[PDB]
């Protein structure tokens, strides 16, 4: 029932500073604040989300994560000049203090439980805390680079105590290794900490021998620590996508995480002086929005790095457009992950492969900086437009509405004469198709629908030529049903996913046929097919307009959701799902996902048929030539 998307923010939070020179520490000023929270305004971002007010951590709350004797100390430094000041901040490593900085570290902390409450008590679905000092290089009795008290090993340990959580997702997108985090929860079994971080072999700061892939958690917690190492500079798009479909997610989904909560530092981005990676802002729209399905949408991210304010700004938004909903940008030039990537990427899931079932097949061996400004990004005036058969008024979720013009009823015509005779109420399902896409393609004022149709090859046929006329320079189709379609994937502007029951051997790289065998098994085939086959491909493909279709027969479909919603992340979210026959279930399960609403848990998933998982890579050997996303191993050269 959550709706609404939380924006904690304080101005108090950039009133404390860097007092002396110290060239490791100038980077970390007030305005990163002040560029995120006006960029947020400038966007209309900030008056579309519910501000809630920061508060001050308590004491008690505080000792969940840190010590007594290191509270004590840091309690004593609004006493202090500055060069009691600079003493005690020499005690650490590349952090400053200053005489309001306990008190903007209580407010950092507070706001972050303030964006938990909100979230768990569903009064919004998701938020977002703009927060100084960050956190997650804080220790238990340490301050650490710039990092007073580790606000998101707070909100974990808060959501667990308060609300009795067994399983928690932390997702460290930050540049640096969250060490603070990893070191809080290494033998904790209910939080899983995933980080990825530049490393350089260990010559990056923190320089931390157990900031690499083989540090997996310690005893009953071995297994729920990920790190994903980036041992070059100048990682980009690809690289993300690639550790996202390839690690994170695959453990993510299988995890099932009650909640989950970002550590969402963007020097990882553009531009950065200290990431000096490559990832365009947008690619925070869909790391956002690829997490979104898990934990019902519920969703704290809260702000660590960041400091090249340009790039600052333009990440922060591109989060909290997500957050609200908005249609995700397209990603162009996705490839494969360069090669140090995809060495730390198969280190991570042949260490990892003892623990996590998507892994487990591979242990057995039987099996100035400058960038384009991003685009506008706007929610369409109504979201999704719904199509009944004739005679059924449905409950529409608050975004939707149901269906003619001459202009259409025109086309619909010609079509009929040229290529069809028929004489039906196809007729009608034809003329629906034609105005739900026009208005999808043409306006900013409806984005996707769904249309339910009875004659399967006309309605497809329709649907896929008008499309490329508008014109869509390239249209995904994914079908679950069994026989081949009026589609034709010759030239390079569509491509096929087909979920069927028959085994049948496809030839070229612009079909992904996926037979997997009935049963209880079926659920986490079809997720380790979406995440690390489908989803790589669509990205790289990047379509102007998504396909779905599905056969009256099949049934076994607790999946269509999770997949509505992960594959509007292509073709800014721009969907024509037409069904087959009625189906009240499927069709508002459908709708329900097409509009944005939250999608239900998949929980406890009986894991993959080794058939399953051997076929599934064996269609990865065999496109991931040409689709180079899909890799996540090496390549072997001549
Ligand atoms: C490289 N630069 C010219 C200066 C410099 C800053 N630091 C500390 C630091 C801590 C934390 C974060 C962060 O954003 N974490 O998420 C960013 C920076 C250093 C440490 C060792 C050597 C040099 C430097
Ligand atoms: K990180
Ligand atoms: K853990
Ligand atoms: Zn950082």
């Amino acid at each position: 029932a959550a709706s609404g998307s939380a924006l904690i923010f304080d101005e108090e939070m950039s009133r404390y500073k860097l007092l002396w020179t110290d060239p490791e520490c100038e980077i970390e000023v007030p305005e990163r604040l002040t560029v995120s929270y006006e960029a947020l305004r400038t966007h209309g971002l900030a008056q579309r989300c519910k501000a809630v007010p920061v508060r001050q951590a308590t004491e008690q709350e505080i000792l969940l994560a840190h010590s007594e004797e290191y509270l004590e100390a840091v309690k004593q430094t609004p006493g202090m000049n500055v060069e009691e000041l600079m003493a005690f901040s020499k005690k650490y490593n590349a952090v400053y203090f200053h005489q309001n900085i306990y008190h903007c570290a209580k407010l950092a902390a507070g706001a972050t439980l303030q964006l938990v409450d909100s979230v768990m008590k569903r009064e919004v679905r998701n938020g977002m805390a703009l927060v100084r000092p960050p956190g997650h290089h804080s220790q238990r009795s340490a301050a650490n680079g710039f990092c007073v008290f580790n606000n998101v090993a707070f909100a974990a340990l808060y959501a667990k105590k308060n609300y009795n959580l067994n399983r928690i997702l932390i997702v460290d997108w930050d540049v640096h290794h969250g060490q603070g985090i990893q070191y809080c929860f290494e033998e904790d079994p209910s939080v899983l900490y995933f980080s990825w971080h530049r490393y350089e072999h260990q010559s990056f700061w923190p320089n931390l021998p157990e900031s690499d892939y083989s540090s997996v958690g310690k005893g009953k917690g071995s297994g729920f620590n990920i790190n994903l190492p980036w041992n070059k500079v100048g990682m980009t798009n690809s690289d993300y996508l690639a550790a996202f479909f390839h690690v994170l997610l695959p453990v993510a989904y299988e995890f099932d995480p009650e909640l989950v909560i970002v550590s969402a530092g963007f020097d990882s981005a553009i531009g950065d002086p200290e990431g000096e990676m490559c990832a365009l802002p947008e690619i925070f729209a869909h790391l956002t929005h690829l997490l979104m399905p898990l934990a019902a949408g519920k969703m704290c991210v809260v702000l660590e790095g960041g400091y090249n304010l340009t790039s600052l700004g333009q990440s922060v938004c591109q989060t909290v457009h997500s957050l609200l909903g908005d249609p995700t940008p397209r990603i162009s030039g996705l490839g494969t992950a360069c090669d140090s990537a995809l060495e730390s990427i198969q280190n991570v899931r042949n260490v990892q492969s003892s623990y996590w079932s998507s892994f487990k097949h591979l242990a057995q061996s039987e099996t100035d900086i400058v960038w384009p400004e991003p685009l506008k990004r706007m929610p369409a005036s109504v979201r999704t437009v719904v199509v009944p058969p004739p005679g059924v008024e449905l409950t529409l979720p608050k975004n939707c509405q149901h269906s003619i013009s001459e202009s259409t009823a025109k086309e619909v015509q010609r079509i009929r004469d040229k290529h069809f005779l028929t004489d039906q109420n196809i007729l009608r399902s034809l003329g629906n198709i034609i105005s739900v896409l026009d208005r999808m393609m043409r306006s900013d004022e409806v984005c996707n629908g769904c249309v339910v149709v009875s004659d399967l090859s006309v309605s497809v046929q329709c649907a896929l030529q008008h499309a490329l006329t508008e014109p869509a320079e390239r249209v995904l189709v994914v079908y679950v049903g069994d026989g081949e379609l009026p589609v034709k994937t010759n030239d390079g502007k569509v491509f096929l996913v087909q979920i069927c029951t028959k085994e049948t051997e496809d030839k070229c790289v612009n079909r992904l046929t996926l037979c997997l065998r009935e049963g209880e098994s079926l659920t986490a085939g079809f997720m380790q097919a979406l995440l690390g086959l489908i989803l790589p491909v669509a990205y790289e493909f990047n379509p102007a307009l998504v396909l779905g279709i599905v056969e009256e027969t099949a049934r076994l479909m607790r999946v269509w959701g999770h997949m509505t919603c992960l594959i509007q992340g292509l073709a800014r979210g721009r969907m024509l799902t037409l069904l087959q026959g009625y189906d009240k279930d499927l069709l508002e399960l459908t709708v329900s996902a097409l509009s944005g609403a939250s999608i239900s848990p998949l929980g406890p998933l009986r894991a993959p048929k080794p058939e399953d998982v051997e076929m599934m890579e064996k269609q990865r050997q065999r496109l991931q030539e040409r689709w180079g996303l899909l890799r996540c191993t090496v390549s072997e050269s001549w």
